[PDB]
């Protein structure tokens, strides 16, 4: 069952703030609360917990975040290249990438974030399977491009 709790958000410059949240609040909503309190635009915010960046559309409970847990808040300048990898289940995996990142590095980033072995991943963009040894730019994948991730049983 959903419940109320307090969490902490800490920036690198030393401040810990307390937020009143519900266990099923989304990360997007937490970023909105941080904007309301500190004035920081959500698109500049990256929230980190268990060493992973937290996905806007998932909830605190999805990440096992409990009362008096702390989230790191790291801030980016506007315009860092992100891409969105979406499974056919609707899951979204937002990756900070560079324009010449190799496909196998993208799969390695997906493994770091989601635990999915690279050999189980099939990435698709514009109807083409993305091949190891090629780069994002080889497929004209650029900022805010959306890729599909297809998975088979191990």
């Amino acid at each position: 069952h959903h419940h109320h709790m307090q969490i902490f958000v800490k920036t690198l410059t030393g401040k810990t703030i307390t937020l009143e949240v519900e266990s099923n609040d989304t990360i997007e909503n937490v970023k909105s609360k941080i904007q309301d309190k500190e004035g920081i635009p959500p698109d500049q915010q990256r929230l980190i917990f268990a060493g992973k960046q937290l996905e806007d559309g998932r909830t605190l409970s999805d990440y096992n975040i409990q009362k008096e847990s702390t989230l790191h808040l790291v801030l980016r300048l506007r315009g860092g290249m992100q891409i969105f990898v979406k499974t056919l289940t609707g899951k979204t995996i937002t990756l900070e990438v560079e324009s010449n990142d190799t496909i196998e590095n993208v799969k390695s980033k997906i493994q770091d974030k989601e635990g999915i072995p690279p050999d189980q991943q099939r990435l698709i963009f514009a109807g083409k399977q993305l091949e190891d040894g090629r780069t994002l730019s080889d497929y004209n994948i650029q900022k805010e491009s959306t890729l599909h991730l297809v998975l088979r049983l191990r």
